């Protein structure tokens, strides 16, 4: 009776997490140097960041249709309802990707455009999760998630423009932005750490007003300095319990550059 989850390589949750709840990842790929790998299958993040050090090309990839219907018509393979949830179409094909499979194959699935990435998809994620063990159903699951949708504010700090416009991402010193309804804007521009810091601060205590944070994550392009830059003085003004840390997947970082941060606030 419980749906079974899907989703890609972009939520930025933890694989204890991610196995723990039963949640089935189908990943994206990095092509270096005219040679590919599936993220953190074929190439550790380790190995990412030596070959980025090197000097070398990378682009990414959606996953391979074919991936999504061997996973979705296995899944179903008892009649299970299957919600498969993807990073922002604004993004990556993926969510499209995921849509014509779910479109040719007998089990019975829903695609979700989370409209984000990192743990601004991986909190939606948590959400469902949730969701599925309350028993609610698929319809009520997608109007939920569209409510705490609203409730979610994701910033990232650009760590190497350069790779970001080679990337192709953008929709519209340290670059700061955001998404729009899932698409990339560049919204400031920050001197330094430091100084990105402290717009952060601003812009969420007026996200939040007064409302409490539900949950606040940090994914970083391996610069766990500046993520403890952040925290102290986000402990400080809004005296944060505990955040959702991780380093962020490869095909994050090949878009943001190393030395990005991913901010994401849920309030309550
Ligand atoms: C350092 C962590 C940052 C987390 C927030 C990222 C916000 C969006 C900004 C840039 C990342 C873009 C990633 C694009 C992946 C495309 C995959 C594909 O090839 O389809």
């Amino acid at each position: 009776t419980k749906q079974i989850i899907v989703t890609d390589s972009t939520s930025d949750l933890s694989k204890e997490y991610l196995e723990a709840n039963n949640i089935h990842v189908i990943p994206l790929s990095l092509t270096i140097e005219g040679a590919s790998y599936v993220d953190q299958v074929d190439i550790t993040s380790e190995e990412f960041i030596n070959h980025i050090e090197n000097d070398e090309d990378v682009k990414t990839s959606q996953p391979a249709i074919g991936e999504f219907i061997s996973a979705y018509e296995e899944l179903g393979k008892d009649g299970s309802e299957i919600i498969s949830i993807h990073l922002s179409s604004g993004l990556s094909g993926t969510y499209n990707t995921a849509y014509q499979a779910s479109q040719m194959v007998d089990a019975n699935v829903t695609v979700i455009d989370s409209k984000s990435i990192s743990f601004g998809l991986g909190y939606q994620i948590q959400h469902l999760v949730e969701l599925v063990k309350e028993g609610v159903s698929t319809s009520e699951i997608v109007k939920k998630l569209n409510h705490l949708r609203e409730n979610i504010k994701l910033f990232v700090v650009i760590g190497q423009l350069n790779q970001l416009i080679k990337g192709g991402r953008i929709s519209k010193i340290k670059p700061i932005g955001t998404l729009d309804d899932g698409r990339l804007e560049l919204v400031h521009n920050a001197r330094t750490q430091n100084s990105s810091i402290q717009y952060l601060k601003k812009e969420i205590a007026e996200f939040i007003g007064d409302h409490e944070i539900k949950s606040i994550g940090v994914a970083h392009a391996n610069v766990i300095e500046y993520v403890d830059k952040l925290k102290k003085v986000f402990n400080e003004a809004f005296h944060v319990n505990n955040y959702d840390i991780n380093v962020t997947t490869p095909v994050i970082s090949a878009h943001t550059g190393q030395g990005a941060i991913g901010l994401v606030v849920l309030k309550k």
